[PDB]
RNA sequence: UUUUUUUUUU
């Protein structure tokens, strides 16, 4: 039984005041623990802060048009007021009430803003779809609540919802169930399994079988052969998705279950598509194993849609599947309708046979109606059966697949209360990107074998709290467990993505010089636009400009950077008018502001076509991604106060490590100094010839120098 | 040295 009671965190969320900003005692993160208490004790109170400031910023960033709502009951539940309430239908679909979503309850017409007024704090119990209402069950807390008085039944109140904490409470069931976890030992002490040494033989054998290279196939192997947690280290571009891949198949290889997760969506659905391809057991045999989808049809991918367990569900109960007795019962009535004037007529005009036979029809057309309405009136067994035939079906559907790829939280969901299903083996992708709870929860179905793969070197997961994030709870499990066991961690140390060029710097200053090229990796990435000595593969761009506010102080602007980067494009596209750029250029910049200004100005002159042929996003947003081209706007101008989130190596390293054959950096020299990798950055590009100063407008407004020709012989 | 930034939710 892995269920705990969610009344302890219910309570702490709604014994909350909205109005502040922004309990519990929170502290350090230890490497180690002895006992589930002292990992809850730890983290319970993180859990906690985490959850307030996601909640402060969901209060002031939501949007949702307020609702009334009418107060049909009230009740006393544990330690909680639990108050019915009826919505209208429309109005419920439009803003998506259900089980789970936290909101605020107030008298006054516009309660976000009305902290003098009648609110309070609620959690939606249970929504239930009447005809054209809606009959939610909001829970709140009962000690100390100014509307409980007022709430008696029929009084109405106006209803704003602001956040859900699904992914709150099965975080924290994963934390009240770590007790009874297969591999709490590993977890608790951060231990993974020893790194195993493999003969070069059956190392060759791997890299022949499933075409990877050296690490790769030790990665492999030891992910075949370990039990416990194995960690894979993934720089950029070193093939973690292929290696997942073929990990499978290499586990699979018995069977022809295995739960591969991730943090986002988006991993997740790249996961299933190259499952979906097929793998290939050790003896060599292609299979095309049953890849099956978790989550809803509205996150998912539309090529993965053929393979979510919903979308097969719901076709399999679409070919078992009152109407037409209301479609007789309007015609009965046209019928009735029509003959009752002519019976009328016949009967004032002394016309017997006429009325006699009219009547006669009228009383048919009535009998016919009673039927229908009996009819009518015969459910809920049925659709009873019908959910029991859903369960049947899903359990039917997990049962014959083989690999089932989900979301972390996804993976604690309640369905799996009413489903008996075990994952002895988990793998874990983008590792470094989940706080620790989130990675515990796919591990409560009997898990004794993780494989995560992830890199720490790259963004760690978002926490909203700054307190909670320097006590360290925007640390992951694979960072904790490297940080005990760095020599146990298997490093795929062959990246095929950036041109040498790109790569040479972050391999040497962020991967400790361990990230080596693939073969032929230059002639790879050799275009033509690199015969420019200004479009070659990799350049900085020392943009002097100034950095400003956004609309309504958001972050930072800054207008030279977009002009030059503007430029940059123009000269580009008019300077090379024969090759096909469709989807191949990004232009990210770590600031929204910037990115909404980029986005504006590039539509302003190019029209909406622009952004089918370039990819505008922020730093953080792209991780993951890549592009053959990538215009960098560093958007920091100000030569004092440092260079603000910046300074943070794991961002510089993800936005440097997106492109494949050109990265174009624009930054302002002056401010950028102040970040000590960015000044050896801009050092490096100075001292190998990759540093342009000036007026970059001018020097990009004509067609500018080419390349020697004895330089593009080597 | 003024975090302003991202995942998650049947
Ligand atoms: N041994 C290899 N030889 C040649 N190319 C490889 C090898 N391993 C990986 N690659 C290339 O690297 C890519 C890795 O894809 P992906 O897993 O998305 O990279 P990332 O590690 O950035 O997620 C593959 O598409 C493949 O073309």
């Amino acid at each position: 039984r892995l269920i705990p009671p969610m009344d302890v965190l219910h309570q702490a969320i709604l014994e909350w005041d909205i109005f502040h900003e922004g309990g519990y005692r929170c502290g350090n993160v230890s490497d180690t623990y002895p006992d589930p208490y002292s990992y809850k004790q730890t983290f319970f109170p993180l859990l906690i802060n985490e959850a307030w400031r996601s909640f402060v910023t969901a209060k002031d960033e939501t949007t949702s048009k307020p609702f009334g709502i009418k107060v049909l009951s009230r009740m006393t539940v544990d330690k909680f007021m639990e108050v019915t309430a009826a919505v209208p239908a429309q109005i419920s679909k439009d803003r998506g009430l259900t089980e789970g979503d936290i909101v605020i309850i107030s008298k006054g017409e516009d309660p976000l803003n009305q902290p003098q007024e009648l609110h309070c704090l609620s959690r939606i119990w249970k929504t239930t779809y009447k005809k054209d209402t809606v009959e939610v069950v909001y829970r709140l807390n009962a000690k100390g609540n100014q509307i409980l008085p007022a709430l008696t039944p029929g009084s109405e109140f106006q209803v704003v919802k602001i956040t859900n904490m699904t992914t709150i409470e099965r975080e924290y069931a994963a934390l009240e169930s770590l007790q009874y976890y297969d591999l709490m030992d590993e977890i608790l002490k951060a231990q993974p399994s020893p790194m195993l040494t493999f003969g070069d033989e059956a190392i060759k054998a791997v890299m022949d079988n499933y075409q990877l290279n050296p690490g790769q196939a030790r990665a492999i192997l030891n992910a075949k052969e370990n039990d416990g947690f194995t960690l894979i280290q993934g720089p950029p571009g070193t093939g973690k998705t292929k290696t997942i891949v073929a990990m499978v198949g290499c586990l699979l290889t018995g069977v022809l279950k295995l739960l591969v997760c991730a943090p986002s969506n988006a991993a997740v659905d790249e996961l299933v598509l190259r499952l979906k391809a097929g793998v290939k057991t050790m003896n060599g045999t292609f299979h095309k194993i049953e890849v099956l989808r978790l989550g809803r049809s509205d996150v998912i991918n539309a090529a993965v849609k053929d393979v979510t367990l919903d979308e097969l569900v719901k076709a399999r109960m679409d070919a078992e599947l009152r109407d037409q007795l209301h479609k007789e019962a309007g015609e009965i009535k046209a019928k009735l309708a029509e003959i009752r004037p002519q019976l009328d007529a016949a009967r004032l005009s002394d016309d017997r046979a006429s009325a006699m036979k009219l009547q006669r029809e009228f009383d048919e057309l009535k009998r016919r109606q009673a039927h229908i309405g009996a009819k009518i009136d015969a459910g809920n067994t049925y659709a009873r059966e019908t959910e029991i035939k859903r369960r049947q079906i899903q359990q039917e559907i997990l049962d014959k697949a083989q690999v089932l790829c989900a979301t972390l939280s996804g993976s604690g969901h309640e369905m799996f209360k009413n489903l008996n299903v075990e994952f002895e083996t988990v793998i874990i992708d983008e590792a470094a990107q989940c706080v620790e709870l989130s990675a515990l929860i796919p591990l409560k179905y009997g898990c004794n074998k993780c494989i995560l793969v992830g890199d720490p070197k790259q963004l760690p997961p978002t926490v909203l709290s700054q307190s909670a994030a320097k006590y360290g709870y925007d640390q992951s499990l694979f960072v904790r467990m490297q940080k005990n066991h760095p020599k146990d961690v298997h490093l795929l140390d062959m990246q095929y993505r950036m041109h040498p060029e790109i790569s040479r710097f972050p391999s040497k200053e962020f991967y400790e010089g361990l990230l080596q090229d693939g073969a032929d990796m230059a002639r790879l990435r050799l275009q033509p636009w690199h015969q420019s000595v200004l479009l070659g593969p990799y350049r900085f761009f020392d943009v002097k400009g100034s950095q400003e506010r956004g609309p309504k102080n958001q972050s930072l602007v800054n207008e030279e950077e977009v002009k030059v980067a503007m430029q940059l494009y123009m000269r580009f596209r008019s300077d090379y008018r024969d090759i096909d750029l469709t989807g191949k250029i990004g232009i990210i910049t770590p600031y929204k502001a910037q990115l909404q200004r980029l986005r504006q100005k590039f539509v302003e002159r190019y029209g909406e076509s622009i952004t089918e042929q370039i990819e505008f996003n922020t730093t953080d947003a792209f991780q993951g991604r890549e592009c053959e081209i990538i215009i960098f706007s560093c958007v920091r101008a100000s030569p004092t106060g440092g260079i603000g989130f910046m300074t943070d190596i794991r961002r510089m390293n993800v936005g440097l490590t997106r492109a494949r054959s050109s990265l174009w950096i624009l930054g302002d020299s002056r401010a950028l100094v102040q970040g000590e990798f960015w000044a050896k950055l801009i050092e490096d590009a100075k001292q190998r010839d990759r540093y342009t100063n000036g007026n970059i407008m001018a020097l990009l407004s004509q067609p500018g120098p080419r390349v020697s020709l004895e330089s593009l012989a080597k």
